[PDB]
């Protein structure tokens, strides 16, 4: 009961880090909406964790910023004032910045940086002054703090989500408007998409990469986002809050 | 039951942040021994919470380096294997660098510095390769992570904590020793000794200092340090974990 | 001398800040080339400083994605190879995140963030294995490090600049390009800009904001990008340098 | 000529870093007293500068909290108003916090941390209110930002340092003492001492550890102090500079 009445929409919560989310706020008592681009993926999704009396997945692309008012509107019909918003939605290009093309810059950003503006400026606008304890959670990641060369414009999307959802918490707490926004900064997890990539967990698990000497799995990423969309943490906006096993740590 | 099975030291446990964090350890199933510098306010404080099967007072000053073995040996003595080590004695002084006397100086650093070293070190020793799911957590500051011109050394003290934490959170990663080490940084939080200080309150809410216009109160700490202790964190080490209305992040 | 030989490109070097970066480069050795919007500010700004055989205006959007090759060309006929690329074209936006509309996002990010990526990928593709000592000094802010409610796409290009200019950082070091890559952040500096908005400069001198009393001046900046230019900084990659009186201190 | 008028005191100023410090102070036109703990190394090294119009040994340990005003009255005998202190005197010990001797940590902390409180707290009196742009540079790490597994206590004391530097800052800027502090965070730089260690510069230079693949030299730290030492970084106070070859940068 830790999420006793909070409704949460979870973007691209289909798959991975997004799906134990939803499925710890489904455990938590929360009423949750997932996202994701591909009906048959949400659908499974969805069941896999519960009824529609707690669970329901809308077919959205976080880019897509007129569907982002039908997605709340959708949320409120079923399970009234949405309380958390997720936004974890997004994609990854494996280039430099050297390497980048401006089509690959422009479709990441739209996903990773204009995706979570679109869901962080609506959360505020629907849930503020309503005493919903509400809560919005930005997924930064441990690229939202060190390099990767090979990582150029997820860093430019992950440090941009630092930095803009601090400037949403301070205006939200100044206000009093009863919403905070926080950020949450996963090292390597593993799941379906690092299985299928020959050789990455085991680049991830080395030392020099994560100290634990072996990468997380997505309910670890979930339990610090029931923490942060709880009245527990009523007290923390503005924060970075990071799971990595000890990545950004050395 | 989120602390089913655990064993906790809750140095300075006695009153404020420490009394409470001890609280709800008890109340997700852990067991605890709380120490502080007086009997009267530490036995109190335990009978507080609950019957000796959950909790007990034990003196104890965390500069008092011969007493921390003894400390260990009372707590596995009543409650089985330590598991759980939260650093958390301490003091303040309230004088800008260029006005701190060597003696207020040394004075503070041997609670907050060696205090947190002498815990930090034999929870190690006495909690590794145990498969305890071993968790110490240090108690920094948001004085950790930001200067303030009237409290000099206890900055040195916090920022001292935090990057000290990093070094033993890396080598009980990297050993597998199956121990983490996090630090909280609070900001302000209510606590009878603020309420004596006139106009402290007041101060410390200015939207300038934090955003959320108020303070916080001690179980705003307890329950980031519950996610810390159990085993929903297990990925996380070497990490900062701020819960501080807003101060840090403007 | 300390710039003895450098060839510069300083975007936004019309006013203010880049202005006197290319005040102090040409007093330092190095050819310029100031980029700017307008072309009476940007001729009389190059003429200021001094003669085409060390400063030129050429008038360019930073985030017009195809005059960037052409400026390299242009810096390149009248100077020979650049080695020094300054990205300090900006604009601001005076909007809380809630109330930004998506104009002004896209507005804004296509200038900050866009046009610092078109020009760190191609500072790195024409300067590197040339044995320039290039170097790359990204203007980000102190809103790259701590939020303002009412600087929301702000943070966010400043957040991105801070974070992509690590990863470029990385993977010049990794490769042995002969290209370092920094972050500059500056506090409040005085300008004409600044003076035109009545009250600006003594709510950035309140002592909440910048604890010096008072704000900067573009010279203060100049001289930590001449240190950045030069061989001196030649150990410096993948950092960031603060000159703002204090404000992310406290 | 950029150091014009400065009087220096560099602690530990006879090897290594603070010697090219030293160097590079009286180049741009300091008057400098080094000091270190060994006359024979001392004497050497100021004469291989300068003669003693510009440059004297003091024979002095950080640690030795009464020799502190006796060495600023040395340096104004010699030299006129101290307007610089370089806290750069430092020891390491290789050892994890699990296996730090009390007599260990004690006697680093009293060197890195005592000392550097002695310097700082006397600089800010004896400096303070004198119209001498004053400037205190304290010597931090990359162990002020990230964790060592084998450098439990030097972690604790550049955590330290990195943010007790912060306060006095602050209170510098706050009271209008004409004084700036700030620190320095060195990467790797070879020196005689790591030569002595056979295998410590390939372990440094390894692209996990320094992205450059190859460690500084004591200049590239002398610039930096330059910079903070001369009147170019008014604005700068409260604030770290990394020169680390890109290691913290992932």
């Amino acid at each position: 009961a830790r999420l006793a009445g909070k409704v949460a929409i979870v973007t691209g919560g289909v798959n991975g880090i997004g799906l134990a989310i939803a499925n710890k706020f489904v455990e938590e008592g929360a009423n949750v909406v997932i996202t994701g681009s591909h009906a048959l993926v949400g659908q499974k999704a969805a069941a896999s964790i519960g009824g529609v009396n707690v669970i329901r997945f809308v077919e959205h692309n976080a880019s897509d910023e007129a569907g982002w008012v039908a997605l709340f509107n959708v949320t409120s019909a079923a399970f009234g004032p949405v309380v958390t918003v997720v936004d974890n939605a997004g994609i990854a290009v494996s280039k430099s910045t050297e390497d980048v093309t401006t089509a690959e810059w422009k479709s990441l950003l739209v996903v990773n940086l204009l995706g979570v503006f679109f869901g962080t400026r609506n959360g505020i606008e629907r849930m503020k002054n309503k005493g919903l304890g509400a809560s919005i959670i930005n997924m930064s990641t441990i690229e939202g703090f060190t390099g990767n060369p090979v990582l150029g414009a997820y860093l430019a999307s992950k440090g941009a989500v630092r930095i803009q959802s601090k400037s949403a918490a301070l205006d939200s707490a100044d206000k009093n408007y009863n919403v905070r926004v926080d950020t949450v900064h996963p090292g390597y997890i593993k799941t379906p998409l690092v299985d299928k990539a020959a050789g990455a967990e085991e680049s991830m698990s080395q030392r020099t990469s994560v100290p634990m000497g072996h990468i997380g799995t997505p309910l670890d990423i979930a339990w610090i986002s029931v923490y942060d969309a709880t009245d527990e943490s009523k007290f923390a906006v503005g924060a970075k809050f990071v799971v990595d096993g000890g990545y950004v740590a050395e």
